């Protein structure tokens, strides 16, 4: 059976655990698809290395919400990208789906809960789909089967390194 | 609102400014909970992704079917696993031992090459718990790799001083697992 995991805390790792699994997946044969939240402006090095792989991805690339300062045009972003999601989340020949940086997105009010919900709730029963994630809301906590908790007990930003290509992104 | 963000973004400009270091660094991923090797993989992807040079060292056998490896080893990154025999019982642990140090000898050599970006030493913790692989073999490999190479090292319970060494650590927490709800191991998600 398909199972939801979602990774959130605050320390380094969950996207990169989320798309350490996906890379597991692809290298067994599966089929994986993406939705990414907010990101896209950046470089990324996950999508450049897995998309030539066939894993679809679909971006919000919209930006940090501190710099675009604009509420309804993110919000407008985020509902476009939910429709790649829902897509996806629908789609029974995708073994997994990453939904990553969807935290945000119920926590501001972007994206409403119940969407979330009932998509995760109708998906194929074969599909597993990773969320990740600071701030995860408490019922997608309880509906997930595989809650990790990335605890920052160090980060080398916090002792003055810069983020690299590569690493960080 | 475009004044509570813009204090936000005030807070976030002064703290990138404040972090100009660019050099590499020792990232370790420990707990209970799953997705320490995978976030050393995902990491590595990341890496691969933008034209870097990954070498792997895995201290467990290569039995089981390996999807990361299975993607990435074609992308030019070296895989170097414990030797098929590894038992981790006490009558054979002189030969475990030696297992161990010679893949060791492969994880030393990544971690004086220059050419890697990035040394991944999955499920390294154990060896050293167990007496496998000296302490003090790591550490100072570690402090002699070049100045551009970030490391990446996986596993439950790994020693204080090779968390000090580190830059970044985190560890995650099992909250869930569903293994604890009865699911069984799948290929692509547990392996
Ligand atoms: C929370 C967070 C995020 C959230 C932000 C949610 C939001 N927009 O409201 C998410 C995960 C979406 C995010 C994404 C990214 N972020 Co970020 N993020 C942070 C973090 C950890 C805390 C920010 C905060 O609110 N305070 C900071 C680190 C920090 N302590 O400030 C980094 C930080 C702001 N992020 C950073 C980076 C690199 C990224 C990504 C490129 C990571 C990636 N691999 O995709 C993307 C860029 C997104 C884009 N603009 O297209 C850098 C930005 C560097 C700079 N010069 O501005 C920071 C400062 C971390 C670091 N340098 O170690 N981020
Ligand atoms: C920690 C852990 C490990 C550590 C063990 C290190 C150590 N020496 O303590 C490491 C990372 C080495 C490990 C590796 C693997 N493991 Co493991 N491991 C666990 C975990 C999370 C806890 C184990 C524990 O605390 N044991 C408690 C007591 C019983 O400990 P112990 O028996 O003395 O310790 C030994 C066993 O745990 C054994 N063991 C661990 N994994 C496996 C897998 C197999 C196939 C076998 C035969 C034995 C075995 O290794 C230790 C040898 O000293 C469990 C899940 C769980 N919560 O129980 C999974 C679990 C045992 N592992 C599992 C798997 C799938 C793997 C890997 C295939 C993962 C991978 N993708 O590579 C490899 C298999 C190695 C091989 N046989 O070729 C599955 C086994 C499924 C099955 N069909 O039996 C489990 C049940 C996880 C799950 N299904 O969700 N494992
Ligand atoms: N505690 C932290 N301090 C500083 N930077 C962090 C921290 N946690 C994550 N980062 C980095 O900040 C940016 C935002 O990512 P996010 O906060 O979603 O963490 P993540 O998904 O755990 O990180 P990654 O994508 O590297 O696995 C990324 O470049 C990430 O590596
Ligand atoms: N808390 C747990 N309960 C049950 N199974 C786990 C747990 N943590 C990891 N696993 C699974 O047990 C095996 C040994 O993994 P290990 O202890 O190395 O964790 P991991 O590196 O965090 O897992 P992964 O490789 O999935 O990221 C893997 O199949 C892994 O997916
Ligand atoms: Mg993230
Ligand atoms: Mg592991």
């Amino acid at each position: 059976r398909g199972i939801i995991i979602v990774f959130t805390g605050n320390g380094k790792g969950k996207t990169t655990a989320a798309f350490g699994t996906a890379a597991r997946a692809v290298g067994h044969g599966k089929n994986v698809g993406v939705v990414q939240f907010i990101k896209g402006t950046w470089p990324n090095g996950e999508r450049n290395l897995l998309e030539p792989h066939g894993v679809e991805f679909q971006v919000m690339a919209t930006g940090f919400t501190w710099e675009t300062q604009n509420r309804e045009a993110d919000t407008a972003a985020c509902m476009a990208v939910w429709q790649h999601g829902k897509r996806m989340l629908a789609d029974p020949l995708l073994d997994m789906v990453v939904l990553d940086e969807l935290t945000y997105m119920v926590a501001y009010d972007y994206l409403p809960l119940e969407e979330v919900i009932s998509a995760l709730n109708a998906r194929p029963g074969h599909q597993t789909v990773i969320i990740t994630g600071r701030g995860c809301h408490r019922d997608i906590l309880d509906l997930a089967d595989t809650v990790s908790e990335l605890r920052p007990v160090k980060h080398a930003f916090d002792a003055g390194v810069k983020a690299q290509m590569g690493i960080d992104y």
